[PDB]
DNA sequence: TCGAGAATCCCGGTGCCGAGGCCGCTCAATTGGTCGTAGACAGCTCTAGCACCGCTTAAACGCACGTACGCGCTGTCCCCCGCGTTTTAACCGCCAAGGGGATTACTCCCTAGTCTCCAGGCAC
């Protein structure tokens, strides 16, 4: 499975990992904090959906 | 009244702790040949704003009832405030234990670069 879809969710990990990869924000970058931005944005989207809903 | 002696005003001397300067120094500032890579210009089109107005069209300008309330005055009424008095803990100095901050770095572990194969993604 794709990294975009290893852990289960529905935000696209490889697309934060390109715009912070090409953004430079650091030096090298942690394996898991680009599903960690996945993973809080799709939580604030989740969030703001259902109250819109 | 003279004069000597004690008190005080003003002038001169001296601590004193912060501003200024300094020797030693030691990991950064300079320059360099090179080298993959940003980037600036240009044909060419294509596409979004502008003007005129065809045709309607609600909406602002401005004046007239009228009464709600902003500003000012008058009376009320009371609550912080100056002040006195009693209390109290803050600041300072000091004794004491010790505990995380700082500095050194190594295997290991996670990433830049590399090529290779595949499944996302807005357009038809």
């Amino acid at each position: 499975q794709s990294r975009s879809a290893k852990a289960g969710l529905t935000f696209p990990v490889g697309r934060v990992h390109r715009l912070l990869r090409r953004g430079n924000y650091a030096q090298r970058i942690g394996s898991g904090a680009p599903v960690y931005l996945t993973a809080v944005l799709e939580y604030l989207a989740a969030e703001i959906l259902e109250l819109a809903g």
